[PDB]
């Protein structure tokens, strides 16, 4: 409630290379032994540019389906972005699948460089899936401290 | 040189709220082929070698494979310590073995931990119920 720096990007576009596992049932293992179910994964790799359509960093994170007591089926992501000028950006956190157009958002913590110290939050929305490992995101990141 | 924290031999009492998942219930989810991993919520006491509470942690972990197989769990969660200051941690480790110690990497966000990176270490050690599990941590975080 008291900050001395703000980091505000906005607009970013996220171009996302998407390797996605549906899961199900395991078939082999001491897990088939088990009453439980693999989780429809994603495991990506973005590349980030900001609005002018220079590129300022990467992403790479993994996202699993999972539901809450009441039956609303969520999202799990854990990831991080790591920017050229400057440093690395952890985000992390559960959000509503659906509807699957609108923004979604997580915490997101600076890590090293010149976010360091700084905490906030990570938001992207999904605009388009062309082909199936790839999607287009529209992103946003908020760090004060 | 930098800032160091070690914390060592944590005793830590979870409390877990266990789901099974699988295909969804209903609604738009039920169009798409997608599963609902099975899930463990958690809210725990972290205490040190003395017993005195130093902290808490709260945390979802959801199960997942890999391409080979390899049943995996994610976790995103974050510790609250008295002092000082929040940590988040959050990662992707192997499920098996269950008592195998697990690493994922840890943030602090606040406090004295401020700006340190690490590691954050847990380990199953036994299971008095379903819902209670007591678990040795550890974490490290630099400058």
């Amino acid at each position: 409630m008291s900050t001395v720096t703000t980091i505000n990007l906005e607009d970013i576009k996220e171009i996302c290379h998407t390797t996605i596992r549906l899961g199900g049932k395991p078939e082999s293992g001491e897990a088939a032994e088990l009453p439980i179910f693999l989780g429809s994964s994603v495991e990506f790799e973005d590349e980030l540019y900001d609005a002018d359509g220079t590129q300022i960093g990467t992403a790479k994170g993994t996202s699993v389906i999972f539901a809450e007591a009441d039956g609303t089926v969520m999202q799990i992501v854990s990831a991080f972005d790591d920017y050229t000028d400057g440093g690395r950006v952890t985000w992390s956190g559960a959000y509503t699948m659906f509807p699957t157009d609108e923004p979604k958002s997580v915490p997101a913590q600076g890590v090293s460089g010149r976010y360091r110290g700084l905490s906030g939050t990570r938001t992207f929305q999904l605009l388009e899936r062309p082909d199936p490992g790839t999607s287009l995101i529209r992103s946003s990141l908020v760090l004060n401290g």
